[PDB]
């Protein structure tokens, strides 16, 4: 848990 | 949905 890559909030594909 | 700032798959804070 915490910042790179994989899933959660930022920068690349899912949701607005 | 698409490519971008959100929720999803990519960049930033989260798990993974
Ligand atoms: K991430
Ligand atoms: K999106
Ligand atoms: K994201």
């Amino acid at each position: 848990v915490g910042a790179x890559a994989x899933v959660x909030w930022x920068w690349x594909w899912x949701w607005x």
